[PDB]
């Protein structure tokens, strides 16, 4: 509580540490006037455990994609501070893709076929695609392995972890359809051009805001206000551009406007619906 703890949900803590530390080092000295003296990094493996840390006060601030953010909010653990723009983009969406040779040409044809998804905390790799299926009445059962097959008339999904794995499993004929964000699609670490050229897009979800800064339930109001101000000013401060670069290429923060708020509400309902019906 004289300590500011920055975190994120992470399956690779050793590598995401470097993305958080620079910005934290920029932030902490500018927070002295509200009682902050030092900064710490605490990451968690999924949204459930991050919520626990949030609720117990072990983490103060996380920067997340908006579906993941709403998981945190729904679990009583955090609330939005600022909207975050990354890679020059305020928004993103999910796309579904197949091998070009695939008999699949539309979302509806997922019925009877498999879907590669990322992890349960992924906005673009889990929450958006499942929501889209729910919306189209397309049942999707968890499959246990790559030998497991969907129900006739339902889709089934296989959790493969990484974004590269979604692309890999689909390229190699192990799964019929993959889900990635439009942004991951043009990112060569996650969608290698040797795979991409064999793929075809068959469906796009509506866009959502890309990311949000969230702060924990019970944060002291003054610390909250000052962190907000600091982050708002960081964008236009050359002393922060390198750290912002590292902070998932953050190119912008902006206030929660009524539009972004209602879009988060919409998203939250949708995420609550995924959660309710994929328990």
């Amino acid at each position: 509580s004289s300590v500011l703890v920055l975190g994120r949900i992470s399956d690779d803590p050793a590598s995401h540490y470097e993305q958080l530390k620079p910005l934290l080092d920029y932030v902490v000295p500018r927070m002295r006037e509200v009682g902050i003296r030092r900064g710490e990094i605490l990451m968690a493996p999924d949204a459930r455990q991050m919520s626990s840390y949030l609720r117990r006060g072990r983490v103060d601030w996380v920067s997340e994609t908006t579906g993941a953010a709403m998981l945190l909010e729904q679990r009583g653990s955090a609330h939005p501070l600022l909207m975050t723009e990354r890679g020059g983009l305020r928004d993103f969406h999910t796309l579904f893709f197949v091998r070009r040779d695939s008999p699949i040409h539309s979302l509806s044809q997922l019925r009877g076929h498999t879907l590669a998804l990322q992890n349960a905390s992924s906005t673009s790799g889990y929450l958006l695609p499942m929501l889209e299926l729910l919306r189209n009445g397309i049942a999707c059962d968890v499959l246990l392995s790559a030998d497991d097959t969907p129900a006739r008339g339902s889709a089934g999904y296989l959790m493969v972890g990484s974004k590269l794995n979604v692309a890999a499993f689909v390229h190699k004929h192990l799964i019929d359809v993959g889900a990635l964000s439009n942004v991951d699609w043009d990112d060569e670490r996650h969608m290698p051009p040797v795979f991409k050229r064999d793929f075809r897009i068959v469906h796009r979800t509506a866009p959502v805001p890309r990311a949000v800064e969230m702060v924990r339930t019970g944060m002291d109001p003054a610390v909250e206000q000052r962190l907000r101000v600091v982050l708002l000013q960081a964008a236009s401060d050359p002393k922060a551009g390198p750290a912002l670069k590292r902070f998932f290429d953050t190119t912008g923060f902006r206030p929660l406007d009524p539009t972004s708020r209602r879009r988060l509400q919409e998203l939250s309902a949708g995420v609550q619906r995924v959660r309710d019906h994929v328990e």
